[PDB]
């Protein structure tokens, strides 16, 4: 599937690893992403209301199902059925946050 994996112990939770489809979905280049926040998928259209919720979510660590309106590089926009979850790997802190992405 479309997933990417974000360290949130890094200034601005960078996105350090991204699957292939992701690459394809918001046709990007892997050089591009990483060591990027994924707010650059967001654009004109995109309601604030739904980036409030998983600004929420990652703040106060939770999962959560949002569906946010992103754009690919090339300026086609698409809707992403985005599902957060957290790498609670260690015992009791968080070690990354893992995103699943779905065109619909
Ligand atoms: C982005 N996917 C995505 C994947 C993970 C694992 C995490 C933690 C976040 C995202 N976001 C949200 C984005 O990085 C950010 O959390 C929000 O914009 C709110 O914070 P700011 O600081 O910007 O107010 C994703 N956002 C998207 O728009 N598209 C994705 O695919």
């Amino acid at each position: 599937k479309s997933f990417v994996i974000t360290d949130p112990r890094l200034p601005d939770n960078p996105i350090i690893f991204a699957s292939d489809r992701f690459l394809e979905l918001t046709e990007y280049t892997r050089e591009e992403v990483l060591g990027n926040n994924c707010r650059f998928l967001q654009g004109r259209g995109t309601d604030r209301k739904a980036v409030q919720l998983i600004r929420d979510a990652v703040k106060e660590q939770r999962d959560v199902t949002v569906q946010v309106l992103n754009y690919t590089k090339g300026g086609r926009a698409f809707w992403n059925l985005f599902h957060l979850q957290v790498m609670r790997d260690e015992n009791g802190d968080v070690q990354y946050f893992i995103g699943v992405q779905q065109e619909m």
